[PDB]
């Protein structure tokens, strides 16, 4: 489906609330560009879930479920049981214990990207959801200084 | 393959770059067999001229230091355009932010070769990949972090 093609490609949590980089590939006329990119949270997927639920026109369509809200708390408490206690243990066994600790944290990270992703592709392919105009809005409404650049794989991107 | 490196990404705060020094490795020296670090600059630099100025490896060839990161002329370049945002239509300044952000990322990718390739080279050396100086550099370990930006299955600090 050349048509809309909808990643993440990339995601920010600053004290495990977090803002998604939403990314739009599309050839149709309807959007204003054919590349863009918006920040999105949480409360916005489900603004667009819940819009798409609640339109009358759609009774009975298969909609998505919505993305769960992210939860950081299972690695964030242990992570402060461990990481203000350095003189319980060996400066190496500290160490170890905090990269692990963050890659729960990366577990949790990478599936919630997942999870908030594969909603957005399953509008993208249905025929009908994804000319939905509060889809669109979703993907497109933009517009809240280069201190800082990002460089992977050979691409720059923004903090 | 005993001891593979590479720089997966890097973060540029105010054109000072922090580079992602990851490392994979069987070897027995190292408390983990893969794991990653940041580095800097300066932190290169200090490396090399150890090298130089060991005695046992006097007559060895020591791979060159990379270049230090030099982002002033699209710096100054984008200071200016930063200046000039409520002079011209949104339109060219986007066109001109998305030119000079081209070549912010064509140094960036210039300058994490360099580094790159510099880690690689100690890394086949027989001699060199072996000095433990080396490997205080790929294994050891100012403020609190904010959070974690997520991006190609990996977590970066941010401070
Ligand atoms: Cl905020």
């Amino acid at each position: 489906d050349p048509s809309l093609q909808i990643d993440i490609p990339d995601a920010l949590s600053e004290r495990d609330k977090v803002k998604f980089t939403v990314h739009t590939k599309t050839t149709l006329p309807t959007f204003q560009s054919p590349e863009f990119s918006v920040t999105r949270q949480h409360e916005d997927f489900v603004w667009l879930h819940d819009t798409l639920i609640e339109t009358t026109d759609y009774a009975g369509l298969i909609i998505p479920p919505a993305p769960t809200k992210p939860d950081f708390d299972g690695p964030r408490e242990k992570m402060q049981k461990l990481g203000e206690g350095e003189g319980s243990m060996t400066k190496e066994e500290f160490a170890k214990m905090k990269q692990e600790l963050e890659a729960e944290y990366l577990a949790v990270f990478k599936k919630t990207v997942s999870s908030h992703e594969v909603f957005l592709q399953r509008l993208s392919s249905h025929p009908v959801l994804s000319k939905d105009r509060n889809f669109h809005v979703f993907l497109e409404y933009d517009q809240p200084d280069p201190v800082g650049y990002y460089y992977s794989d050979g691409s720059l991107k923004i903090v």
